[PDB]
């Protein structure tokens, strides 16, 4: 159902833990995808109040379903933090506003 509602783009707990574990998979090889380095560190300056501790990183969350794998992010991220803990869903307005 739509867990995550960014925008034009429902997502299921299921889509997210899906985009989540490709990005921590990335971020625990030391690895990078894309123009922008993904995943990289999330800084929180919109200050949204997550339920984990950071340090955040960021990976793109696609409304295609595919896994993020270069080129275009679209304007959606999963958030997770060194713990492999989901923190949250953000959506584009570099500047962002939570998924409801």
């Amino acid at each position: 159902a739509c867990d995550y509602t960014c925008g034009s783009n429902c997502y299921s707990s299921s889509d997210v833990s899906t985009a989540q574990a490709a990005g921590y998979k990335l971020h625990e090889d030391g690895e990078t995808v894309g123009s922008n380095s993904y995943p990289h560190k999330y800084n929180n300056y919109e200050g949204f109040d997550f339920s984990v501790s950071s340090p955040y990183y960021e990976w793109p969350i696609l409304s295609s379903g595919d896994v993020y794998s270069g080129g275009s992010p679209g304007a959606d991220r999963v958030v997770f933090n060194e713990n492999n803990q989901l923190a949250g869903v953000i959506t584009a307005t570099n500047n962002f506003v939570e998924c409801t």
